[PDB]
């Protein structure tokens, strides 16, 4: 994947609504693309304060920055330079969901994504719209072949003031924009996960945000 | 857990139905709790061969034999000699579901497990019901406390016969048998878990089941 350098930064758009609140918000990153670190600077530039919790839209602003191991190969790196999309639903226990699809290209040596952000149903007096999260738990997504692309299943907990969880869980489908006889396709394996976040000023009009993802296979002894 | 052995013998009962297809199973097995190690064999005595996949059974024959890391209290060593149930839900890509209840107690100082299946739905022409499945790949349940006990949320993927997975997830509530006043609750954590098939045989009416399982937190730096 020679076009995607030690160092890359990205640039991001992204729109949408959530509870028919409308928003957008643009970020700036840099990461390194094969130690599976990334880091973003965010900001809401319409529709802010964000009238909910942000860390809902926390996994919608990155594939390129996961550290392949155990020889895996990578399905996101090797679509460049045409690049991928990706597109989710992420289903809450107390109600909302919240979806999203994305595009992934390469531009002047900047990586560059496009989101859209469709929030329905969140509980309005719940923990995402009146704001009682304190950001995400760990998690491993699972990854295989699929219906034209990679399948990623995933589940994740968020934490709550007063120290209990809301759980959530997500479907995702990542598509090449490369022809599919130029991809070495990898077979089941995860991706050991972490998102960090690193501050937030101005209740969360921005926000900076920090990821490690590792992909690998299960981890337990022989 | 000082009733709790290095090694401790385990006899189960099952009895259930599957798309109405009445069944019972019994097992007896051996395993280290505290290397999170065990072996059951496990026999189809009536309603066989079953008309569907083993598979969707695997995981209600056990989870006094979890390794403990990084010092996570154990909530099921330490609610015995009363024990602990749990009760489960699982929910296949295709449709079907595979409800479980179970009490784990302890007599004469084997570790007696009894067991109750009631599976639903699942497509006639289906993978499972016409047992075209290869057997689960690893994965990592959530554990976290909940109002009465601990709550697991899990995601598995099925091998397929000719390629591809069939995916599901589940939802899991532990409840001790013994006062809680008494017990160390654990906080958020995984348990990292892998299944494997030591032996079968005639059309899975024998089946010997291995698990290891380490209970651990994110193994990620930072």
């Amino acid at each position: 994947s020679e076009l995607i350098k030690e160092n890359m930064h990205m640039k991001l758009y992204m729109e949408g609504t959530v509870n028919n609140h409308h928003f957008k918000c643009t970020s700036e990153g840099e990461g390194k693309p094969y130690e599976g670190t990334q880091t973003m600077k965010i900001k809401v530039v319409e529709g802010g304060p964000l009238p909910f919790a942000f860390d809902i839209l926390a996994t919608s602003f990155s594939k390129t920055f996961i550290n392949h191991t155990q020889g895996i190969p990578d399905f996101f790196k090797q679509s460049f330079p045409e690049g991928f999309t990706w597109e989710r639903i992420t289903t809450y226990e107390d109600g909302g969901v919240l979806t999203a699809t994305q595009d992934t290209s390469l531009q002047n040596g900047c990586i560059i994504y496009n989101v859209k952000i469709n929030g329905v149903n969140f509980p309005s007096n719940g923990s995402v719209m009146q704001k009682k999260t304190l950001g995400w738990e760990a998690n491993t997504e699972m990854l295989y072949p699929a219906d034209g692309g990679l399948r990623g299943h995933s589940q994740m907990a968020l934490k709550l003031v007063g120290g209990g969880y809301l759980h959530c869980s997500f479907k995702t489908t990542y598509r090449s924009k490369k022809p599919a006889k130029n991809l070495k396709m990898p077979g089941f394996h995860f991706v050991d996960h972490r998102l960090e976040r690193i501050k937030e000023a101005d209740k969360e009009t921005y926000v900076e945000q920090h990821e490690m993802a590792v992909a690998k296979y299960c981890d337990l002894p022989s």
